């Protein structure tokens, strides 16, 4: 698993709403966050199955 994944989700600076997928490292899983729609960091995913695949 990439050191990637143990990093905190980004929001950035957009102002968009989108649902996106972090791994979070205590929990064990993906969970969302809300990413404003541009320069995301590596620990976002599209999915639950992309970031479990990744960082699972």
């Amino acid at each position: 698993r990439p050191d990637f994944c143990l990093e905190p989700p980004y929001t950035g600076p957009c102002k968009a709403r989108i649902i996106r997928y972090f791994y979070n490292a205590k929990a064990g899983l993906c969970q969302t966050f809300v990413y404003g729609g541009c320069r995301a960091k590596r620990n976002n995913f599209k999915s639950a199955e992309d970031c479990m695949r990744t960082c699972g």
